[PDB]
């Protein structure tokens, strides 16, 4: 099932997926999934993971992956505006590569699909 | 009075000061002092400022500078490990320019003074 937000085939239970043409800073990479952070969540111990990744992690485990300190989801908090701004401006390559060559900021890919991507218009 | 940590002339009531040879991302700049963040503090509304800057700001004002939402210091929290890692690796130029040309990561300047700076050894 092709996602209308990121243009990749993934389930409703999985993260959005992106292809980054310029390398992403290792400090913006989620330690659970090894992709650039999406919907970042902070732990009380100061670590940061994708919301979906930490949520799924804590169903079958009960510690922070980075320091093994006990951890529960309800004391985690969405990351700051600053962190979201740094992630939103990461460059991504449109996944409809047979129709489109567009590189743009990650926060703008959905809009690109809705307005001016020949791939999204075609679909497959 | 020359600071042993940053090598600049400033009082105990003022921030550390640095010269950045490569431009710093605007999203890492403190909106109060307009320098790259030092000892970053997050507000409940998700904004980030230097600890010293927000502390001094809130003595004579009682709102978040970015959104004018009422704000008190005691509900602010130190920024995440991620944010600190991004700031620590910013490049700075040794301030003892008549003795030394060293560029290094901001978190390593103090150590440079203590071990291998001809400026710091000389002082003035
Ligand atoms: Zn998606
Ligand atoms: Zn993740
Ligand atoms: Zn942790
Ligand atoms: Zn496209
Ligand atoms: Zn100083
Ligand atoms: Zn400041
Ligand atoms: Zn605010
Ligand atoms: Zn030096």
């Amino acid at each position: 099932p092709l996602c209308a937000v990121c243009g990749q085939a993934h389930s409703l239970e999985e993260n959005h997926f992106y292809s980054y043409p310029e390398e992403v800073d290792d400090d913006l990479i989620c330690h659970i999934c090894l992709q650039a952070l999406l919907d970042p969540l902070d732990t009380p111990c100061g670590h940061t993971y994708c919301t979906l990744c930490l949520t799924n992690f804590l169903v079958e485990k009960d510690f922070c992956p980075m320091d093994r300190k006990p951890l529960v989801l309800q004391h985690c908090k969405k990351s700051s505006i600053l962190v979201n701004k740094l992630l939103n401006k990461l460059l991504v390559t449109c996944p409809f590569r047979e129709h489109c060559t567009q590189v743009l900021q990650r926060c703008d890919l959905e809009h690109h699909f809705q307005t001016s991507c020949k791939g999204a218009s075609h679909y497959g």
